């Protein structure tokens, strides 16, 4: 998945979102480099700012940012926050450039 970051600090996803190549809603997620089976999602925002999300998981395997709506996998939560913000700074738009 172009999105999914692997051995990526919080400093180093924001580091790696603010440089040139990325713009608003720019996103990737990456897991807890301290805490294992714990995802965040980090987008770009506009001075310019990285936002994190925590994404909290359900015992049966799936994932949610608000209890207003889960989701059965990563794919689906990215695709859902694509289509709109719905609550997050702003709509995603393109996988973190490198
Ligand atoms: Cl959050």
């Amino acid at each position: 998945e172009p999105w999914f970051f692997k051995n990526l600090s919080r400093k180093d996803a924001e580091r790696q979102l603010l440089a040139p190549g990325n713009t608003h809603g720019s996103f990737l997620i990456r897991e807890s480099e301290s805490t294992a089976g714990s995802f965040s999602l980090s987008v770009r925002d506009f001075g310019e700012v990285v936002k994190h999300y925590k994404i909290r998981n359900l015992d049966n395997g799936g994932f949610y940012i608000s209890p207003r709506i889960t989701f059965p996998g990563l794919h689906e939560l990215v695709r859902h926050y694509t289509n709109a913000s719905d609550g997050l700074c702003t709509r995603l738009s393109r996988p973190c450039q490198t």
